[PDB]
C-alpha cells in the first residue's frame, strides 16, 4: 500500500478515459480493479469460454453456469456446475432486479455487444439539461467515437452473408408493420468478422461467444484506452484489488481500503492505499454502493441524500416473437447485433430495439429484441448496515411502462405479420417480456444531483465519480458511448481547474 496521487477504482468506461487523460497530464495514476486482468489462456487455450462451453470463467463466484436470457430452452444442456471463481460476468441479484456486470481490467467492455450508439440530442438535452449539448456534440462525442475505435458494417457484406439472416428477417416483418431498421455501429471490428466468415482467422463473434468474453476481434477498453494510459509510462493497473471503505486521514486527499484476493476469492492482504485525487470509475452499481457506505457507516459523512438515488435500468425489457415455418433465423447467427428498430420520439411510447441473435448454434425461428424504452420510475440503493450491502429498492412493478412500450411496438409487428409472441424463453411460468434484468444500470449518484455537473461529488473536494452511476436512469441508446464521453468532458474540465500533475 501506499500513496499515489491519483486513484480511479475500476477499470470501465468511465475510469478508463479518466485514467488516460490523467496520465497525458503527467499524473501519476493506479487504477485498482477487483477482477482479472484477462490474458492468461485457459484449459482450452483461449482467454474467455464460450456461450455453447461456459466454464467457471463464465461467472463471478456463482456455483453454476447460466444460459444467456432468451436461450435457456437451447442452453441449458450445456450448463455444468462450476467453483466459485472470479470469472467475467456477474450477475447481481438484487429483490426484484437482476443486474449483469463486467468484471474485469475492462470491465463491462469485456461482456458487452459492443454497440456504439450517440443517444438523440433532443433526448440528450431532456436528461440533461444542465449540460452544455453543443460542447457534447461538437467535442466530446467525436473523441469518444474515435478513442473507441467504433467502425461500421459493410452493408454489401451484411445483405449477402448468412450470419445476418436473423436480422435480415427482423428488417422484413418490421417493414411490414411499416418500420425501418437502422445499423448500429460497434467496436467489432467488422473487417476481422469478414475474415472470420471467410475461414482466414479464428471465429469470435461467429462462434457464438460475446456475454463471457471475445476471444478475437472486439476491441474492449484493454485494447484502446487502457492500452494508451499504460503507454504514457503514468499508470498502472492493479487487479484482483476490491476497494472496500473510502475515508479522510491527517495526511489530506483521501484513504482507501482495499482487498486483494486470488481468484477463488481467498483474502490475501487488505491494504491501506491514499491518494491527491480519488476517482470512482466502479460502475453504477459500483460507484453508488462505495459512497451509500461511506456516508451510512459515516466515514463521508457530509455525503448528500442524492447519493444513491436515481437508478434506472434504460428502460431495458427483452422480448421473442415466433416466426413461422418459412421464416427461419438461421442456425448461424453473429453474435454481435448489427440492426435495430429505431422507434424512438422522446414520448413514453419510444422504443429503441436491438434485434438479438439467438446463441443455439441451430435453428429456434425465434427473432429476439433487447428494447430500450421511456420509464420514469426509478430506484434507490439503500445501505444495509448488517451484510455491509447496498440493496437496490426497485420493485417488479416499476418496469409496467417499459414493458407496456415494449409491446405496443412488438404488438404493430406481430400484427402485420401474423405472429406471436414466445412465452416459453424466461422461464416455466408464461412470460413475454423480461422484466427483472438491466444489461444497462444507470444512475445512484446523478450527475448535478449528487455531484456537480463534471461529477465532483458534492460535498467533498477532490472527489470524483466518473462513470454510468453519473447518467439519470435513460439514455435512450445502449449507453457506454455517452458514459465515454460525458467521461472526457468531465476530465477535461477537471485535470484544466483542479488538478497539479
Ligand atoms: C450483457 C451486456 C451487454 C451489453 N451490451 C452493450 C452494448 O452493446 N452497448 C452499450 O453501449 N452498452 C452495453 N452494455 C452496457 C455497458 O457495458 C455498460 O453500460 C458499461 O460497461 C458501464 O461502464 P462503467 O464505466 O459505468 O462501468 P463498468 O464497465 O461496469 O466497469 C466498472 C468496473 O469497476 C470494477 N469494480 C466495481 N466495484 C469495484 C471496487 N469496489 N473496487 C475495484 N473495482 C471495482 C468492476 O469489476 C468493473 O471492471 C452491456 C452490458 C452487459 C452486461
Amino acid at each position: 500500500g501506499g500513496y499515489v496521487p491519483a486513484v480511479v477504482i475500476g477499470t470501465g468506461y468511465g475510469a478508463a478515459v479518466s485514467a488516460l487523460r490523467l496520465g497525458e497530464a503527467g499524473v501519476q495514476t493506479l487504477m485498482l480493479e477487483m477482477g482479472q486482468l484477462w490474458n492468461q489462456p485457459g484449459p482450452d487455450g483461449n482467454i474467455f469460454c464460450g456461450m455453447l462451453n461456459p466454464d467457471k470463467r463464465s461467472s463471478w463466484f456463482k456455483n453454476r453456469t447460466e444460459a444467456p436470457l432468451g436461450s435457456f430452452l437451447w442452453l441449458d444442456v450445456v450448463n455444468r456446475n462450476i467453483d466459485p471463481y472470479a470469472g467475467v460476468l456477474d450477475r447481481v441479484n438484487y429483490d426484484q432486479m437482476s443486474v449483469y456486470v463486467g468484471r474485469g481490467v475492462g470491465g463491462g467492455s469485456l461482456v458487452n455487444g459492443g454497440m456504439a450508439v450517440e443517444p438523440k440530442r433532443s433526448y440528450f438535452e431532456e436528461i440533461l439539461p444542465r449540460v452544455d449539448s453543443s460542447e457534447m456534440y461538437d467535442r466530446y462525442f467525436p473523441r469518444a467515437n474515435s478513442m473507441l475505435r467504433v467502425n461500421h458494417i459493410d452493408t454489401k457484406w451484411f445483405e449477402d452473408t448468412e450470419w445476418y439472416k436473423f436480422a435480415r428477417v427482423s428488417r422484413e416483418q418490421a417493414g411490414k408493420a411499416g418500420l425501418g431498421t437502422v445499423f448500429v455501429p460497434n467496436v467489432y471490428d467488422f473487417g476481422y468478422m469478414q475474415r472470420e466468415a471467410a475461414g482466414e482467422v479464428p471465429k469470435s463473434a461467429l462462434a457464438t461467444e460475446v456475454i463471457y468474453g471475445n476471444n478475437h476481434g472486439k476491441q474492449s477498453l484493454d485494447k484502446t484506452y487502457l492500452a494508451a494510459a499504460l503507454g504514457t509510462g503514468k499508470v498502472t493497473i492493479q487487479t484482483l484489488h476490491q476497494v472496500k471503505t473510502i475515508r479522510q486521514t491527517k495526511d489530506g486527499g483521501y484513504a482507501l481500503t482495499v482487498e486483494q484476493k486470488d481468484t477463488d476469492g481467498k483474502l490475501l492482504a487488505t491494504k491501506e492505499i491514499s491518494c491527491r485525487y480519488l476517482f470512482l470509475g466502479a460502475g453504477s452499481l459500483g460507484s453508488t454502493e462505495l459512497l451509500v457506505r461511506a456516508r451510512d457507516t459515516g466515514t463521508l459523512p457530509n455525503l448528500n441524500s442524492e447519493v444513491g438515488a436515481g437508478w434506472g435500468p434504460n428502460g431495458n425489457i427483452m422480448t421473442a416473437r415466433a416466426n413461422h415455418m418459412w421464416n427461419p433465423t438461421g442456425a448461424h447467427q453473429s453474435s454481435i447485433p448489427a440492426l435495430g428498430i429505431d422507434a424512438w420520439d422522446n414520448s413514453d411510447s419510444s422504443v429503441f430495439a436491438e434485434i438479438a441473435p439467438m446463441p443455439a448454434g441451430l435453428e429456434t425461428w425465434v427473432s429476439l429484441y433487447l428494447a430500450i424504452t421511456k420509464n420514469p420510475q426509478r430506484g434507490t440503493f439503500v445501505y444495509d448496515a448488517a451484510t455491509d450491502r447496498a440493496k437496490l429498492n426497485w420493485t417488479r412493478d416499476q418496469n409496467a411502462p417499459a414493458v407496456n412500450a415494449a409491446k405496443a411496438l412488438f404488438d404493430r409487428i406481430n400484427k402485420a405479420n401474423g405472429t406471436i409472441y414466445r412465452y416459453d424463453l424466461f422461464g416455466t411460468q408464461l412470460k413475454a417480456f423480461a422484466d427483472d434484468f438491466c444489461y444497462h444500470p444507470l444512475g445512484g449518484c446523478v450527475l448535478g444531483k449528487a455531484t456537480d455537473d463534471y461529477g465532483r461529488v458534492a460535498g467533498y473536494k477532490n472527489l470524483y465519480v466518473t462513470d454510468g452511476s453519473l447518467i439519470p436512469g435513460s439514455v435512450g441508446v445502449n449507453p457506454f458511448v455517452t458514459i465515454t464521453a460525458l467521461a472526457e468532458r468531465n476530465v477535461e474540465r477537471i485535470i484544466k481547474q483542479d488538478v497539479t500533475a
